[PDB]
């Protein structure tokens, strides 16, 4: 009677923490081996059935501030609003998750370094389809707006997530309801046909397969707006916790991860390239990482790649590189650092940050490789 | 010949660590007892001799568009421009500097937890006087606001600092050119009669005694913004530090500090309470703080006093308390940790983040005390 026999199929090469429903990520030794992630090697992340969406009958329903609702096929999504594109990278909440189970076990998909990835989004800025659908630049008060799914579980409920109501108007937060993803259309997968896309916030609140915008003086009423996607003190378990004392998720704090090379390596004498990947939420810039080959006693100061983008607006990852010299027979342990414009910065070590859930996994990533002779 | 003669008189219990030119922090005993710190206990931060400044002669300084010059005065800045007040905590950049010299001696004024104060501006809203000059809500390009103030040194050269002119026109940024604080008419030491404040961001900007504001293509040319208040690698000493490398230091990254009780202190057994502040940049809210009493290896929730400031805009620290049981003769090591909105966190040592300078001291604070028989 299977539920998932409309999945869409994958690229065979993807780490798969679990198959139904879909979640997987692109093997480390190709994840940062480009700026923008190809489609097929693209984290992803679903929490139920891919909805099998027939382009012509898709209707995005938009409700307008009187209560009565607006209505949009795809192609007029695509011509009444001028394309824009961002580049953008969407990172898992639990990203990383594997060495906070190593602390002490959490219960959550365990990813691990890779659920993050950065893709050129194309599509309708949602200020102008709010404006469109006649709401005002500014509310008065807290409001969120609020999206939902096609995907639903076996009782009826959507997927939703929402965000405020400034983020969603404002010209520089750059939210996209994306068709297009890396130049082509958007993959079942990854949202087709229609997705949300908010840069420098968790992944959590892009939500794919669009159905609804709604506006609202509230979150998203949602389990996983509501219930889900938040961080507490290391103290804090499953009989204590309270969903109403954190904020939820939106923006994220400064990240990064040594991506080559692998843990248990061993690699070759004289000089060693390593690379990896940082970022930061809020589109705030990262401007600095340090990476050392002792523990993190020693530090040198990364080359970063890529261009910069305006100030507030870097919604996306800096890929870093630094050859260093290394000797015969000995034993490294290459830990890298990221600094952003506020000047936030990674915690030495994970203990003090560990959560009952997994999430927010952005201490020092360290990496054990030993030299041959 | 003093060029000092002319200060004012301070209060006689600040902890002071520069006579000429003054620089003093409050006692640590008295720093976190209110939410608003008195006007003569706040801390105070100079370059160099107070200016002398006669009220009615004042005029600040404001460059239109087009080169050519307005000029206000100090009653005609109060009633053209509708007053607004702002709750703001200033921070010094090296705020416990201490604590890195202790890892490796640093050049700069040695503050202890100290250097930081809150107070409620009012003021000129900084956008609305631009506005009047007959600038636009957007200009093309990254443009910046550079202020200078009435303080020269030796060879002429004023005090300036500059901010991105994105910031300056903001209706939420709050940036205020006060002329109040904490009810009363700006002291001479906090930059009578006229002074920027810049909510969220680090002290260095708030130009004191100000004389003129321009807007320009470029940075404040100034010594303190080019060759200053920038946060470098651990590695980089005095040799080879570059500072077209980093960015100069706007927002600030999350940070808090033990307040009561102080370091060696012996307090009675049963129940101890343990106060402090937390506080982060870019308005971004304190949303969490850990305590530990050993030292950092288990960790409980303290309670936040003060009120919650609208999404964004959490320019004032937060003060926190966590009362709880103390043994007859334990050893006591006191950490306290903050998680901000965007989830930054502080990270657990000092020597990573060590820097030239002295500056951005945000690692654990940690206060080692005993507990009487
Ligand atoms: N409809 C729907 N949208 C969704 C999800 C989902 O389960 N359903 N998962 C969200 C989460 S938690 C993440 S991390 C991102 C993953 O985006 P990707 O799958 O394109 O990498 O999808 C977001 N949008
Ligand atoms: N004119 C002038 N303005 C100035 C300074 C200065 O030396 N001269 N110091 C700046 C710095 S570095 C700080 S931290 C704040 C201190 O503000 P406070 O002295 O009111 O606490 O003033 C800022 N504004
Ligand atoms: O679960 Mo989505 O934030 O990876
Ligand atoms: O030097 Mo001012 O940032 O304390």
């Amino acid at each position: 009677q299977d539920p998932f026999a409309g999945d869409p199929p994958r690229h065979p090469g993807l780490r798969v923490n679990s198959q139904k429903p879909f979640n997987a990520e692109p093997p480390a030794e190709l994840l940062a081996e480009r700026f923008l992630t190809p489609n097929e090697l693209f984290f992803t992340r679903n929490h139920l059935p891919v909805p099998a969406v027939e382009p012509s009958s898709y209707r995005l329903r938009v409700d307008g501030p009187g209560g009565g609702t607006l209505s949009l096929s795809l192609a007029e999504l695509r011509s009444r609003f001028p394309k824009h594109e961002v580049t953008a990278t969407l990172q898992a909440a639990g990203n990383r998750r594997s060495e906070m189970s190593r602390v002490r076990p959490v219960k959550g998909l365990p990813w691990d370094i890779g659920a993050i990835s950065t893709a050129r989004w194309g599509g309708a800025r949602l200020r102008d389809v709010l404006l469109h659908a006649g709401f005002p630049e500014e509310l008065q008060g807290e409001w969120h707006v609020c999206f939902e799914g096609l995907d639903a579980d076996p009782g009826g409920a959507p997927y939703g997530a929402s965000i405020p109501y400034g983020r969603a108007l404002s010209p520089a937060a750059d939210v996209l309801l994306a068709y297009e993803m890396n130049g082509t259309e958007l993959p079942r997968d990854h949202g087709f046909p229609v997705r949300v896309v908010v840069p420098g916030v968790v992944g959590a609140r892009s939500v794919k397969w669009l159905r609804r915008v709604a506006v609202s003086p509230d979150e998203s009423p949602s389990h996983w707006q509501q219930n889900d996607y938040k961080g507490f003190s290391p103290c804090v378990d499953w009989d204590t916790v309270d969903y109403r004392t954190a904020p939820a998720i939106q923006e994220l704090p400064v990240q990064s991860a040594v991506t080559q090379p692998r843990p248990g390596a061993a690699v070759p004498p004289g000089e060693l390239t390593v690379k990896g990947y940082a970022w930061s939420g809020g589109g705030r810039e990262v401007v600095r990482v340090d990476v050392s080959l002792d523990g993190g006693r020693t530090w040198k100061v990364a080359r970063l790649m890529g261009d910069k983008a305006p100030p507030g607006r870097a919604w996306a990852w800096a890929l870093w590189e630094l050859t260093v010299p290394v000797e015969a027979g000995t034993e490294l342990e290459i830990v890298c650092k990221a600094v952003d414009s506020s000047y936030n910065v990674q915690p030495d070590s994970v203990a003090p940050i560990w959560n009952l859930r997994g999430v927010l996994s952005t201490a020092w990533h360290r990496v054990r490789v030993s030299v041959q002779d």
